[PDB]
Order: structure tokens, then sequence, then C-alpha cells
């Protein structure tokens, strides 16, 4: 019999969870709090027009693959902006409080939709419009599309006179610059075939965040949207990282520390919110837990339920490249916030692709759990995971924490303390409302994967808890489903078994 001890108080270390730590890139059958437009097709967008281009993703075609996609009205396709607005207005509609807009930086944005962009009709050529961050010339919510630029603050302009700026309750709150520089010669060879410098990317995050907050200084700027770790080291082998980078521990460190300068320099924050992806290097199996994962593989699928930890947890070395070769930068969010501690105070933290896998299986469920669990613990700002409705186990894991019964019941705001006696065969997390524990949230999730669980709960709180009920999603369905209540609780103390590999919310009043 597997026991675990699981000790909760209220009153201690209380933190606020960001709201928006659980977003999406894509549609999903779940409820999200923030929405990313963003990824590989967002580089060339031309607002313009409306057009774009797959890059390596597909024969750098340039075409309206965004406006069908986004599932634009065939009326509304030569309208300015529309991808954009549809998609703000989809997250308006589901009453998503957040929305992040990738704006353009790689260069240049596509001219037509005309079809594969040749290898001769690389940037600039009549296939691409010059990005310019600003116009410096009277803004027009009708822009010309005959001439060869494409300005951002004017797309900034626009969008902000449609829904206000960023500090009101439709406004669009933050724009990311580009994405995935460092891979902008591998996947947006025809824009831009050299390999990004650093000091290319912090001359470009500055002029592109000084325009934007020329038009809406509440817009929060996020950057540099890199890929992974290689680009958070070195920038992917920057050709000036031998130069530029000459007493930084990485490129994160540069990173944070040039746009500080540049901050105080100009006279206010010019990066809001230090961005980056993390998809999982973890293997197990013989097989990465995410991209192609055999959801047959145990190995594998134990292994996803403890990659999580890599995010959080000194102890825990995965098996992979990153856990072998660059422990001194593990576990990653720690190592994240403290460079931005050391180098520019106040910035953020988001995670705007990341994907564990095994979406369609319960592993993909509780380990989304967890790493929801984690983001809200540790303080991350948004996060937006990158993949389609069919991962339903994910779905569940988002869910767990932003609609649990069906209803709008969600996981508290405020996070407590609350530690169990063993990290690897479970997780749990607890919060209140604000700075109300009249009813305490608790996310318990069971890792064992082949047998039950028993945990004893000891909870201080300056509320005696005589009821608990109880949401789970498990092998039988990644419906979220009631299960009986908890309710033998005596002086704030109980003892629940979970059957193996169950992710429970628990509501304790
Ligand atoms: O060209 C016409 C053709 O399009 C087909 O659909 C394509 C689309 O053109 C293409 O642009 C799209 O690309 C995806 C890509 O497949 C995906 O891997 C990638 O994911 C990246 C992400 O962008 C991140 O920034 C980073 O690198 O990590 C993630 C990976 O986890 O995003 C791209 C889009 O941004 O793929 C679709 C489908 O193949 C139509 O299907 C076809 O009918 C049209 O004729
Ligand atoms: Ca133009
Ligand atoms: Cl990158
Ligand atoms: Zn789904």
């Amino acid at each position: 019999a597997k026991v675990v001890d699981i000790r909760i108080d209220t009153s201690a270390e209380r933190k606020p969870i960001s709201p928006y730590i659980y977003g999406s890139n894509q549609e999903l059958d779940a409820t999200v709090t923030a929405k990313r437009f963003g990824g590989n097709r967002t580089t060339g967008y031309n607002w313009e027009n409306n057009f774009s281009n797959a890059g390596s993703d597909w024969l750098h075609y340039s075409d309206t693959y965004l406006l069908e996609d986004g599932g634009v009205p065939k009326g509304e396709w030569s309208t300015p902006a529309s991808v954009v607005t549809t998609f703000h207005d989809k997250a308006l509609s589901k009453n998503v409080p957040y929305t992040l807009i990738t704006l353009q930086a790689a260069g240049y944005v596509s001219a037509d939709g005309n079809g594969p962009v040749s290898q001769e009709e690389t940037a600039p050529s009549s296939r691409w419009k010059e990005v310019k961050f600003e116009k410096g010339a009277p803004f027009s919510l009708t822009p010309d599309t005959e001439d060869d630029y494409v300005y951002m603050d004017e797309f900034v302009n626009y969008l902000v006179n449609k829904y206000g700026n960023a500090s009101t309750p439709t406004g669009i709150k933050g724009y990311s610059i580009d994405n995935e520089p460092a891979l902008w010669s591998h996947t947006h060879p025809r824009i831009h075939p050299d390999n990004v410098t650093a000091k290319e990317l912090i001359e470009k995050s500055v002029a592109l965040s000084k325009a934007v907050k020329k038009v809406d200084p509440y817009a929060e700027i996020f950057g540099p949207a890199l890929y992974g770790f290689a680009a958070y080291e070195t920038l992917q082998s920057a050709p000036d990282w031998g130069t530029e980078g000459e007493g930084y521990r990485w490129f994160i460190d540069y990173y944070l520390d040039k746009m500080k300068k540049a901050s105080d320099e100009e006279g206010k924050r010019l990066l809001d919110v230090l961005d980056v992806h993390w998809y999982p290097e973890a293997r197990g199996g013989g097989e990465r837990i995410c991209f192609g994962a055999d959801p047959r593989n145990i190995e594998t699928n134990k292994a996803r339920l403890q990659a999580p930890r890599t995010l959080w947890d000194p102890t825990y070395i995965e098996d992979s490249w990153i856990g072998q070769w660059k422990k001194d930068f593990l576990p990653i969010l720690p190592n994240l916030l403290d460079s931005i501690e050391k180098y520019y105070p106040g910035t953020k933290l988001a995670i705007t692709e990341y994907d564990y896998g095994g979406g369609n299986h319960i592993t993909g469920g509780i380990a989304q759990a967890d790493v929801l669990g984690i983001f809200g613990k540790y303080g991350v700002y948004l996060a937006t995971f990158w993949g389609d409705a069919s991962n339903n186990y994910t779905e569940a894991g988002i869910n767990l924490y932003t609609n649990y019964d069906g209803k709008g019941g969600k996981f508290g705001d405020t996070s407590v303390k609350c530690e169990t006696s063993d990290i690897e065969v479970s997780s749990a997390y607890a919060s209140i409302v604000g700075e109300d524990d009249s009813k305490l949230h608790i996310i318990l999730l069971n890792k064992n994967y082949d047998q039950p669980t028993t945990f004893n709960f000891s909870i201080d709180s300056s509320k005696n808890y005589t009821i608990g009920n109880v949401w789970a999603f498990d092998r039988g369905s990644s419906n979220i489903t009631q299960r009986t209540p908890i309710v033998n609780i005596k002086d704030n103390t109980f003892t629940y078994t979970v059957p193996a590999l169950t992710a429970c919310h628990i509501v304790l009043e």
C-alpha cells in the first residue's frame, strides 16, 4: 500500500496565480484564459491584405492560409487585419481576458497570395513588402497596399482604434516581437536568409517596442519567443555571440540586460514579458515524450509523468541532452526567474508554446495538470499550449483548472502552501479565492501507474472544513466527472485513496 502525506497551510506562502497561465494557441475543446496568435505563419503575415507565408513548413507558399484556418468570413478577406480581428473577436466571445498578437520583425511580409516564393525571390523582391516599425507619417485605417512598406505601429493603431487600448476591457493586451528569431534563417529563409545576430535582435526589439508603446502605452511587449534551450543559451550560435555574449552566462541574461539598458535610456519599460517556448526534450522508452511519441510505450508515458519536474525540481535530472549537459541551467523556471531578478527585475515570464505530448492519453492529461500547477505556483504570467483539439486529455488537464464542473467552476487564484511527502508518485497544488480561505481548492495528481495511492491530508486553516466535493478524470474518460464527496474530516484531516493515474480537483468548504 502506497501512503503519501499532504500538508497544506492556507495562511502560508500566499501568492497570486496569474489568470493567464491557462491559455492556448489553437482552438481547443477547453475553457482557456489567454489566446496567442503566433507561430511560424505569423512571421510573414501582412496585416494590410492578410496574406502570409508558410516558410519551410510548406514550400515557402504565400497564400490565404491564415484566413482559411482562422475561419475568417470570405467577405472580410480583403479587410485589413481581418485575420487578427476575427481571432480577437472569437477570444472576446469566449470570455477570454488576454489576447496576445504577434507583430512582424523578421523584416518582410507577404505581398501576395500567389503560391511558392522561389529562392530567387528571396526578400527584397516583388513577392514581399518591407516591414517598418514606425510610419513617421499620419496613420490610416485604410493602409496603402500599393506601396513597398507595411508599418507595425499603423497595424497597432488599427487595432487600438477598433478595440480600445490595452487598459480597456476589450483591448488587445499584449504583442509579441515576432516568433522564434533564432530559427528565422531555418523556417523563413526567403524572408531572412542570414542567421539572426544578437545585436540585430536587440535593435529590432527595442525599435518595435518603442513604436508599439507610442500608440498603446498600456500594451505589454513579449520577447524574444525563443524556440528552445539552444536559443536560450546562445541564440542558436548567433554569429556575434562570441563578442556580444562576453561576460554573460547565457543569451537570456544578455537579452534582459540589454532590454533593461534600452528601457533605462528611453525612460520607460520596453520589455514586459520574457517569452520562451518549451517543448520538453525528456525521453523515455527510447523516444522524446512529445512529437511522434507512441502512447503504447509505457516507459515513455512514465517519463512524461516525471518530465514536469525539470521545470522546478533541483533533484530531478531527465534523460535528454539538456539534463545531461546543461545541469547548470536546471531546474528551468527558477533559472529563468533568477535571471530576471538579476538583470531586469519586474519582468514577467511567459511560456508561449509548450506540449508535453501524450495529448490523447491519460499521462498527457496528468502532465498537463502538473505543468499548470507548477506555472501557477512558481509565478509564470502567461502560458499557451501549442496543439489541436484532438488532445482530449490535455484539454481535460486545462479544464480541471478552468471549468471543472462544466459551469465555470475554477481553481482558486491565490496559491497557498501545499507539500507532498512523495513528489515522484504525486503532485498537489492548493489555492483559495482572493484572500478568503472559506473554500480551499486542491489539485491532486496520482502518478502511480498501476496502483492506487492513499493520501493522508493535514490542513492548517482558519476555517474548519466539513465537506470536500470532487471532480476527476482518469483512463476511463477524459470527461471530468463529479465523484463521491469527502465527508469525514476530523479537525481538518482526512484520508483519501485515489486510483492509479487519476487527476482530481477537490473543493473543501
Ligand atoms: O500552403 C498551402 C497548404 O497549407 C496546408 O496547411 C499547412 C500550412 O500551410 C502550414 O503553414 C502549417 O504550418 C505549421 C507547422 O506544420 C507546425 O509544425 C508549426 O509548429 C511550430 C510553431 O509554428 C512554433 O512557432 C514552433 O516552431 O513550434 C511549433 C511546433 O510545435 O506551425 C506551423 C504554422 O505556424 O501547417 C499546415 C498543415 O500542414 C494546408 O493543409 C493545405 O491544404 C494547403 O494547400
Ligand atoms: Ca503598405
Ligand atoms: Cl528562437
Ligand atoms: Zn478536444
